[PDB]
């Protein structure tokens, strides 16, 4: 409302990195940077292996010739392979001439990133996601989507933070950083696993209330202030993450761009949690939105 | 197969086309396809020209060298110019080597597309939009955003459908097709203009209810049916667009897939409007979503 919506990074730099990886009858997406392809290690599994894989043993059994990597029409010859945690690394005969400036970063719950959904190494769609407090993401992922990556771009530098591995029974998604470390208490085995009970990202809700004010949505503002302690007692009651002093400092700018003190805005949110929204919406939403970071609000508004 | 998200097309093919166009102190974006840069003609207005510009009189006073066109840090030499409706076409000395397979299409209200928001010829972010029934879009556009484009990329062809020109007093946006013809009764003049009252895109709400069913949710169905006439008589009391026999025909495939007759889903929507969601959500929304088309739903849930 008044010009504020979920925005993904332009995906071009990542599009030029997606490849298809095939091991026997198992196909998924790979990330091609320089002369290495990164993909989920579960590509080395047949359907039955996935039910209870011995990744050490399945990798000893494989050779370079067991991996087919396709970049558009061109087969890349695999000349080496290794595992790092839950990602397979395939050394190829050819460095990606579209490799962007990049790094691998591991993000914290509450942080947002752009997902390039891919199938058969072909980019399909882009959308914004937040790492939930329970380490899941609310993605849109079908069969063959594994190896799709999540990223942020700063100037010309792509920061890769997510590689897609699996779908939990609630329909939410679990994955790794690009070093193959899982976000959350999940394993790359087709076995009964479940998302923990989710919590709301308090600092992101406050950020979005700041976005509402900057966009002229002020009905929820009030004369009242509060303390972290009273507010955190409300937060806890309503399955909201504790608000930390560090969260307040991060919101500092917006507290000035709007001249409303975080603990002043905390009074609005407490009131909204206690008394609800009263038929009114905020930036077009009837729900309190927690998938915009303070950075995201500034990026989109002040940017 | 439970996750559903507003998903944009991967933007790489359009990113390679975005340039900066400057005339005097006025800078905005251009679309560089082969040896032509397409941009809003209002780049040739000064501060003084905004209320009642005569574009024919402003343009005839310009030389090729008055147009500064920048592709990254490379200056493109303008060797020609013409005006077509509200678009300027700048002939440059260099065909864009990144030109994708493209066409120009004029869309109807209800149609969706991806927007690549740009500033100074630099892509900023990508989001999904729909042409509203009142010929506006609910975009997120700031100063310098004019000449940002809307597109689809069904089947490796980029279809350019929108070029951004202006913001209306309610915060909605107005622009042209790539032939420079405005969507709606708008003019590229800082004259008192206002969006017509807007309506909800009924065929799209129904598509998204079909999406909810495909992804395993049916709580909102009921034992009733409706005539098309009775559906429209109720829906228009909630500011919904009339549903046409064309709309019913368009929903046929989604009807067939789910086993829910179009007019039975219509009966469900009539009850949804009457009752609200009673604390429930549909694909994570507390509101009825109208910016997914029947075609978008088949894209994301299947192909
Ligand atoms: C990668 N190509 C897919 C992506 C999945 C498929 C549908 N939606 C997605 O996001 N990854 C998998 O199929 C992984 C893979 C085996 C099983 N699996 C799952 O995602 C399964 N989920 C789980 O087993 C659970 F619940 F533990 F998360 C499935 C039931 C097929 C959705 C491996 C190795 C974990
Ligand atoms: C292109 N760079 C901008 C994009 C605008 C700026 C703010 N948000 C946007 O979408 N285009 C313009 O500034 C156009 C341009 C003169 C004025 N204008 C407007 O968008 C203005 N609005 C209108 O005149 C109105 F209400 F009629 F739509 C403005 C008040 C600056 C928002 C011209 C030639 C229309």
């Amino acid at each position: 409302q008044s010009g504020f919506r979920k925005m993904a990074f332009p995906s071009g730099k990542v599009e030029g990195c997606m490849v298809q990886v095939t091991c026997g009858t198992t196909t998924l997406n790979g990330l091609w940077l320089d002369d290495v392809v990164y993909c989920p290690r579960h590509v080395i599994c047949t359907s039955e292996d996935m039910l209870n894989p011995n990744y050490e043993d399945l990798l000893i059994r494989k050779s370079n010739h067991n991996f087919l990597v396709q970049a558009g029409n061109v087969q890349l010859r695999v000349i080496g392979h290794s595992m790092q945690n839950c990602v397979l690394k395939l050394k190829v005969d050819t460095a990606n001439p579209k490799t962007p400036k990049y790094k691998f970063v591991r993000i914290q719950p509450g942080q947002t990133f752009s997902v390039l959904a891919c199938y058969n190494g072909s980019p399909s769609g882009v959308y914004q996601c937040a790492m939930r407090p329970n380490f899941t993401i609310k993605g849109s992922f079908l069969n063959g989507s594994s190896g799709s990556v999540g990223f942020n771009i700063d100037y010309d530098c792509v920061s890769f933070c997510y590689m897609h591995h699996m779908e939990l029974p609630t329909g939410v998604h679990a994955g790794t950083d690009l070093e193959g470390n899982f976000y959350g208490p999940f394993v790359d085995r087709q076995t009964a696993q479940a998302a923990g009970t989710d919590t709301t990202i308090t600092v992101n809700v406050l950020a979005w209330l700041y976005a509402a004010v900057i966009n002229g949505d002020r009905w929820f503002l009030n004369r009242f202030t509060t303390t972290l302690n009273d507010f955190n007692l409300v937060a806890m009651k309503y399955n909201y993450e504790p608000l930390t002093q560090d969260h307040v400092d991060i919101l500092g700018p917006l507290s000035a761009q709007t001249g409303i003190a975080v603990l002043d805005m905390c009074a609005s949110l407490k009131e909204l949690l206690q008394n609800g929204m009263n038929g009114r919406t905020i930036l077009g939403s009837a729900l309190l939105e927690d998938e915009f970071t303070p950075f995201d609000v500034v990026r989109q508004c002040s940017g």
